């Protein structure tokens, strides 16, 4: 019954690249019953010195679409309130690699993401520092299997980049999610979300700024 | 002024694939302030025997958003409301094609898409017939160039949709835009839109349809 409606939702970044620091500040809504999400991002210190594709997937799954056969392996709502812990390692193929820390849960009403990520190794004239990436998105699956050790999840994923060129820069996900609480929670059979986005910006924001749109449902299982 | 704020839509398309026939009705706005549609389809003939993901090319791009300072380049609006006549021949690489015309004008206060589908030489076990194609959809940019010969323009894109294997099967678009009305009509020079386009379901709806969410910017020119 948290997710039954839209809930508000509030995400808050303070980032590290290469000793450029910047924070991006984010408000949205998310609707778990049609698995789709409606953020608006703004880095609040000036100029984003990486381009903001690349934050995409470090700016909330528990607003996934689980469908009623695969309601008992949604780890993510089953975490709620309390919220869980989201880490990932995210390697860009020939160049650097952000390591990203975040606690997703609820304050209130809100659903909050608090992140804070560290970035090194890029390369100054790369993709990313080079700012050569276009400003879209392509379509991925999300593999999650369960972590049982750790009462948790493992999940892994491979994100393409499209560059202004025309070729692609790779970058390699590799999260692990365990809760904030104490309490049982829900361990999923392997089965991923089929994740879709869309990016924009509203024609009237003056700071650099991404709005973004966001399909995701659960699929996998039988 | 005709694209001023949002605008209701109607999209009509009647096709055969291989000598299966099928209808497809459609509903939605557009806002080409934002360069974003919202559309949903269902097909009104049962079944569509084709995947979803192939018909959102031909499935409105007077909603893109042009920047000011490339405003004499909008082909798109600058042929309505009289409208404009769309030709593709789409190749699916090693697979058939569709060929298609369609007729986009205002009828009345809405933007009508009216549309007929020929294809033929689908593989009866390929990726299209067999159904083999993500429900997902990718990024891509759709050049212009003016016809002026045709008082038009001539577009070309390729499509890559991803099967559902990890392999991506390749869609090539050849586009012709002719207007319907006699007088004079904005020339672009060439210029690409980006487009970005998500898929979703109803998860209400009984009939086989799709929700589409795009955006589309045009760029190119500086």
């Amino acid at each position: 019954e948290l997710f039954t409606g839209v809930v508000p939702i509030l995400v808050e970044l303070d980032g590290d690249v290469n000793g450029h620091k910047f924070s991006v500040s984010g408000e949205g809504e998310g609707d778990a019953t049609y698995g789709k999400l409606t953020l608006k991002f703004i880095c609040t210190t000036g100029k984003l010195p990486v381009p903001w594709p690349t934050l995409v997937t470090t700016l909330v799954q528990c607003f996934s679409r689980y469908p009623d056969h695969m309601k008992r392996h949604d780890f993510f709502k089953s975490a709620m309130p309390e919220g869980y812990v989201q880490e990932r390692t995210i390697f860009f193929k020939d160049d650097g690699n952000y390591k990203t820390r975040a606690e997703v849960k609820f304050e209130g009403d809100t659903l909050v993401n608090r992140i804070e990520l560290k970035g090194i190794d890029f390369k100054e004239d790369g993709n990313i520092l080079g700012h050569k990436l276009e400003y879209n998105y392509n379509s991925h699956n999300v593999y999650i299997m369960a972590d049982k050790q750790k009462n948790g999840i493992k999940v892994n994923f491979k994100i393409r980049h499209n560059i202004e060129d025309g070729s692609v820069q790779l970058a390699d996900h590799y999260q692990q999610n365990t809760p904030i609480g104490d309490g049982p929670v829900l361990l999923p059979d392997n089965h991923y979300l089929s994740t879709q986005s869309a990016l924009s910006k509203d024609p009237n924001e003056k700071r650099d700024h991404m709005v973004l749109l966001e399909f995701v449902t659960a699929a996998g299982i039988t």
